[PDB]
């Protein structure tokens, strides 16, 4: 069901891992504010004063799964089950997925999202992620409240920050 008796299993109906084949994207994280700059023959420079950046970390939306990790070209192992929140981290002006524990609420995954995104849904009560160069991957029993993170992170990241949504509704 959706709530009380729900479902992550079976990893077997899931879809497999692939290796990351796309080339390992930038995080605009690191530079917050500042792109790269060419030289004297090819000479980009964006510039661009983005006026005061940051306030707090503004969490987006927030649903309950599991997150698989790829070992290298084709296993999904269980890192960690959970709740998984999209935060909005203003002050380094970047996105930050983190994945949360349930039975600890530890926290102990985060992935720092691309400035260039795209989210990949094989949709079946799965969804898939891009890293650095490996895959990750997020596993519920709830497409719904999937689809609203999945597309919010995806969606605002192509908007620019134009929303500051805490929760999804």
């Amino acid at each position: 069901g959706s709530e009380s008796r729900f479902y992550f299993h079976p990893i077997s109906d899931l879809p497999p891992p692939e290796p990351y084949v796309q080339t390992t994207k930038s995080y605009p994280s690191k530079l917050a504010r500042n792109e790269s700059r060419g030289g004297l023959v090819p000479r980009g420079s964006g510039g661009s004063l983005f006026s005061f950046l940051g306030k707090k970390c503004v969490t987006m939306s927030s649903a309950v799964v599991q997150l698989y990790a790829a070992d290298r070209n084709c296993m999904w192992s269980k890192k960690c089950s959970g709740v998984a929140c999209l935060v909005k981290d203003n002050p380094q002006r970047s996105y930050f997925l983190r994945i949360f524990d349930i039975k600890d609420g530890k926290l102990l995954w985060e992935q720092e999202l691309y400035n260039n995104f795209v989210y990949n849904s094989p949709r079946g009560y799965f969804h898939t992620f891009a890293g650095d160069t490996c895959q990750v991957a997020l596993n519920f029993a709830n497409e719904e409240e999937a689809k609203k993170f999945r597309k919010a992170v995806t969606d605002l990241l192509g908007r620019r920050q134009r929303k500051s949504e805490k929760r999804r509704d």
